[PDB]
């Protein structure tokens, strides 16, 4: 269990990572996109 | 623009799912070693 | 190999949760947007 | 409304892809881990 | 820190492979799309 | 068809995120395999 626990919380850590980097892509690209709408009208 | 607004809906709604399911993917991984550390 | 497949273990075990998790997420917000367009008409 | 019908076939779409990637990862890691086990 | 070295290699040598994989699965769905919305006209 | 192309809107939209996400994953996956072999 300690070489299953320790791959588990590993990736926990770099998921917690993963899971942040992917909203933040995600958020970029919505702003990006309501900014270019606006900037059409 | 149609074009700029239709994308964007379809991204605010991916990244409303995606911020749900890092809650329970993160949720899912405390569990499991909780279990394991616990040996439960 | 055995620390590798260990790891491997937990974590398909791991992604077949998430996978279940992931598709009724979907399948729920789905169903919710439908529900609204009908009340919409 | 044209507003929840959009965001409605976005998620639908997005739905049935996840769908197929959740199969083929779970076909990926069994697979690895059949090699593991079997020192392929 | 070698079973959790070994653990983050195994899971980016999958995660390789899974990016690809999800990559080639969105463009065959794009392409599919494209050809159908070709086809009403 | 309106269908057709705002379904491949949303497609082509999350094909791009999901080609950049995986660059970010695959980066941190070596980031932190190295960190771990140097013991950094
Ligand atoms: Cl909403
Ligand atoms: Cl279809
Ligand atoms: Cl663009």
């Amino acid at each position: 269990e300690r070489r299953r626990s320790e791959c588990v919380s590993e990736m926990l850590d770099l998921e917690k990572q993963f899971s942040e980097l992917k909203e933040k892509l995600f958020r970029e690209r919505l702003s990006q996109l309501r900014l270019r709408l606006e900037e059409v009208g």
